[PDB]
């Protein structure tokens, strides 16, 4: 009785007085019934509550909607992953990065893409003198480095590809088909009472920087519980759903290689089903997160999978994660950071003991 609300209350409400986070929205979906529970406060200064319509910054877990906007363009053939970036953004032909593939991009294998861009790359015409400037070191396709500019480059592709700028692509075209209806790269006017600053690790109120307009397919994205439980659900019940976004769905649950435990698919990362709370946390380490690491082909991808996927601004928290098998998933919203490794143990109790 009332099984998930104890279990959220229990594992993820002490989160919030003892990390000083002003508002938390944690969503479960269990047999396509959506459970929503919210603890806290959109603003501090208004006193306004965290609410169904509160809109948070959604960090890496962005990537998820560029990679589904990807496996979008490669269903309909608009793109092959076998593809180099020349291809669609004319400028990259005959410079070293057109060696790179659409996959090895999308999945940060390119050899010398490190986490962000230098700083001084802040428009988009220095993204591009920084790829037509580029040159390998590792070799292609052998060492996974997660990286920001490296994904911003394949959405930037997708987006050539599906003739139409990347905003529009997630806008018009993804988040309509998925049915999400308060998911922005640039929130309009009329939701800006829903969207209010994040809060840094001094309680400090602040927005994630806009950056080059390509980084938002690596961390531009901002979405509300409802929408990413809806989310949420298009992944474990991909059906009810249009069949050019089943394809773009079913296309980001692929694993392409693996670093040790983990495989790597489109945005999400999968694991064999039953994972160890251990692996589940290795995934976020240091030397997986910033180190670059030798992938291995798969040899046999696991029979029953689970994935997730954090992400954090200087203001913000993200957490999803699904369970095919179990018909389950869930996701945590915060609008302060909190570590990811807490993130990853509470979710963990929770859809563990929903079994």
């Amino acid at each position: 009785d009332q099984e998930i609300k104890k279990l959220v209350d229990q594992n993820f409400k002490p989160l919030l007085e003892k990390y000083d986070v002003p508002g938390m929205a944690v969503g479960v979906i269990q047999n396509n019934k959506k459970y929503e529970m919210y603890y806290g406060l959109q603003s501090v200064q208004d006193k306004k509550a965290v609410n169904s319509s509160t809109i948070f910054e959604l960090g890496s877990v962005s990537k998820l909607f560029t990679a589904t906007a990807g496996g979008y363009a490669k269903n309909k053939g608009k793109i092959s992953f076998d593809d180099t970036p020349g291809k669609y953004w004319k400028e990259l032909k005959n410079t070293p990065i057109d060696q790179v593939n659409l996959l090895q991009l999308a999945t940060y294998t390119s050899g010398n893409l490190a986490l962000q861009f230098p700083d001084e790359v802040k428009t988009d015409q220095q993204v591009l003198t920084f790829f037509k400037d580029w040159k390998p070191k590792n070799s292609i396709g052998e060492y996974r480095q997660y990286s920001n500019p490296s994904i911003g480059l394949f959405g930037k592709v997708v987006a050539l590809s599906m003739n139409k700028p990347f905003d529009q692509v997630l806008e018009k075209t993804i988040f309509p088909a998925l049915g999400l209806k308060h998911s922005y790269v640039n929130v309009p006017k009329t939701q800006m009472q829903n969207y209010d600053f994040g809060y840094n690790q001094e309680n400090q109120p602040i927005r994630v920087n806009p950056g080059p307009l390509d980084a938002l397919a690596a961390y531009g994205v901002k979405s509300t519980l409802p929408d990413m439980l809806s989310f949420i659900h298009a992944n474990l019940n991909p059906q009810k759903y249009p069949a050019d976004i089943q394809r773009a769905i079913n296309e980001t649950h692929q694993g392409r290689y693996q670093v040790n435990t983990m495989y790597q698919a489109l945005g999400w990362e999968e694991f064999s089903y039953p994972a160890t709370l251990q692996t589940l946390l290795d995934s976020n380490s240091e030397q997986i997160v910033m180190k670059p690491n030798k992938v291995t082909a798969i040899s046999k991808e696991p029979s029953v999978k689970m994935y997730h996927k954090t992400g954090s601004t200087n203001g913000f928290g993200t957490y999803v994660v699904f369970i095919p098998k179990e018909n389950i998933g869930l996701v945590m919203l915060t609008n302060k950071r909190i570590p990811n490794e807490e993130r990853i143990k509470a979710a963990y109790a929770v859809l563990n003991a929903i079994k």
